[PDB]
């Protein structure tokens, strides 16, 4: 039972098909046109089924060429409005039908980002994104708006003519529009089953610039050539994750670099992973984000989560292939490094939202949560800390390889559950149920706060880092003198930041240690997004107005969540920065991302 959807579920009919086509109206800030739905009853008998919506307008709901009666039910909050639909004719089990529906979006559609020219590179063109995870696909068209059904799509999509659209799915060509010729009509076909929160779609004034034999990179014109040079790994990342995961079925992997208010890293829309402009550092530095889309071909969009509760089968299994792709790049220390950060992140969260909190579960019961109030570091680092525990009881990286790839054939198409999974590992590792039966599962899959064991780590890379924070924490007054620029000589930004996450850890510092800290090492110089996010919050907690309006900035000049949340609370829990911060949220609020205004205005507790 998928507890965030309204819709019928699974056991009584299945999408198979969704054809799309739709204008996008930037003057109304609207997406209007016709879903064609075509659904597989799995009943006898079946004369209605219910679909998801939100804040959607119906027009009509046309089968066998006639309208037909349907009814909206009483908005449910986060989840929308049920939709009601009164078949013509009874189906057996089996039979499909197609469902065509004539729709209108709301611009306040939780699913779609609209921007003005000014908010965009070139400040002469609008621009348009969706981000449908978890449970946003229904405020963009009706559908059963749950991950458990699996259907194809096909969409033609009439935009601006000077524009482009693109979609999560293969480019099938472009027309001028023949209802308009100020219009230009792009075609898409998505040929694999995906869930819907797949879905995507991006319009604007794109360019393209071929980074490898199956990539294309997008963004706006002043973006390209970066873009370009920071993802160059990317088809090398690619070539490594089909040798762990099987052959890589969607055809295209491009990449979209969108504008700097996408709330996420990046995305795993099928054929087109969305990221962040917050990943240019300019080194390539911050490229585990696209390992980490890379993996979800595999984990995620080919085996999927059955509902929401086990989104760490999504999460944990992608890192765990991710920091496996980091490893054979830059070598298992490397690797080893990387997992001891994620531990340190999992503390964090833990901590954040308290030791015994439902949301640091592993699987988590998310019956009257929205999914995005409940999203955190937890499914990701306590799902990877898990499967780094198994791989190390049950002999290594590449015995649990192994049953990552078989895992990956044996539901590949499907969407499971924790049971499903856990059921997979028995089979699979039949000669090692004894060790098996020594994991304390319940408190690993059911329990809140930090895991019962902690993995083991190879440390090498990680001393450095403890070392000087360490030094840094215990230095008195009289001890400031001793740090110098050259301390920071054989650390790489990696390092870098996993320094500050140590002394982050333990803020605040004194202020004057932080003030020598700018002295020495010239911190607020630092670009690098991860690393100057991390001083910031160092700054603030430590409580340096100097670094008030440094903060300010990046919280509102990108609206990566990841960032711009601490921020905004890290400001707001300074009585010197307090007025300022929920003064800056209710100016920018209007032309924030929906979903991060929502959740900085209940961080804020504004409103
Ligand atoms: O609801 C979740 C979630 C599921 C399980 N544990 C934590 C969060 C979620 C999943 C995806 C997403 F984009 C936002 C939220
Ligand atoms: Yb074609
Ligand atoms: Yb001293
Ligand atoms: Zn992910």
């Amino acid at each position: 039972v998928d507890t965030c959807s309204l819709a019928s579920p699974a056991s009584v009919c299945r999408t198979k098909h969704l054809h799309l086509r739709c204008s996008v109206d930037f003057t109304r800030r609207t997406l209007t046109g016709t879903a064609a739905l075509t659904v597989q009853s799995q009943e006898d008998n079946l004369r209605s089924l219910v679909l998801d919506t939100k804040d959607l307008t119906i027009e009509k709901v046309v089968i066998n060429g006639q309208e037909v009666k349907y009814a909206l039910g009483e908005r449910q909050s986060y989840k929308g409005s049920p939709m009601e639909i009164s078949l013509p004719i009874a189906l057996s089990k089996n039979q499909e039908i197609v469902i065509e529906i004539s729709f209108e979006t709301s611009p306040k559609s939780s699913a779609l980002q609209w921007l003005t020219p000014e908010q965009t590179s070139g400040k002469e063109h609008p621009y348009l994104f969706s981000q449908c995870q978890a449970i946003h696909c229904r405020a963009i068209l009706p559908c059963q708006d749950t991950p458990s059904v699996k259907l194809t799509y096909t969409a033609e999509v009439s935009v601006p003519k000077e524009l482009v659209a693109l979609m999560s799915a293969i480019r099938d060509g472009e027309t001028p529009d023949p209802e308009d010729p100020s219009r230009k009509i792009y075609k898409f076909i998505q040929k694999v089953p995906i869930p819907c929160y797949l879905i995507a779609l991006v319009v604007g004034a794109l360019e393209s610039r071929q980074i490898g034999p199956r990539t294309l990179v997008w963004s706006e014109k002043e973006q390209v050539e970066k873009s370009a040079y920071e993802f160059s790994e990317t088809e090398s990342m690619l070539k490594i994750a089909e040798d762990l995961g099987g052959p890589y079925v969607w055809g295209q992997y491009d990449l979209l670099v969108l504008p700097p208010s996408f709330p996420y890293g990046g995305m795993e829309n099928p054929c087109l992973t969305f990221v962040t402009p917050t990943l240019l550092a300019g080194d390539k530095s911050l490229s585990n984000v696209i390992a980490h889309e890379i993996s979800h071909s595999w984990t995620g969009n080919l085996v999927t989560n059955k509902t929401w509760d086990h989104f760490w089968l999504n999460e944990g299994h992608t890192v765990y292939l991710e920091r496996h792709i980091c490893g054979r790049l830059f070598g298992e220390k490397f690797r080893h490094f990387n997992a001891l950060g994620g531990w340190g992140e999992l503390q964090n969260s833990v901590k954040t939202f308290g030791e015994t909190h439902p949301f640091t579960k592993l699987v988590v019961d998310l019956t009257d949560i929205d999914p995005d109030v409940a999203y955190s570091s937890v499914p990701y680092e306590k799902g990877f800390a898990l499967l780094f525990y198994l791989e190390q009881l049950l002999g290594g990286p590449e015995i649990f390889l192994g049953f990552l790839k078989a895992y990956v054939e044996k539901f590949s198409y499907k969407s499971i559950t924790t049971d499903d999974w856990k059921d997979f590992l028995y089979s699979y590792f039949k000669d090692k149920v004894d060790v098996l039966n020594q994991v304390d599962w319940n408190a690993w899959l059911y329990s809140p706060g930090l895991p019962p064991i902690k993995p083991n780590y190879d440390m090498t890379l990680t001393n450095a880092c403890i070392a000087l924070s360490q030094r840094w924490i215990t230095a008195k007054e009289d001890d400031l003198n001793s740090f110098n620029a050259t301390d920071l000589k054989d650390l790489s930004s990696h390092q870098l930041n996993e320094f500050l996450a140590q002394t982050l850890q333990r803020a605040p510092l004194p202020l004057g240690h932080i003030k020598r800290m700018q002295e020495v090492y010239n911190f607020n110089a630092i670009n690098n997004s991860e690393i100057r996010f991390r001083w910031l919050r160092l700054c603030i907690q430590s409580k340096w107005e100097d670094a008030i309006p440094l903060a300010l900035k990046m919280a509102t000049e990108q609206g990566r969540m990841k960032f711009t949340r601490p921020l905004f609370k890290d400001l707001a829990a300074f009585d010197k920065s307090h007025d300022q911060a929920v003064r800056t949220y209710q100016e920018h609020k209007a032309s924030m991302h929906p979903v991060t205004a929502m959740l900085v205005g209940k961080d804020l507790k504004v409103d």
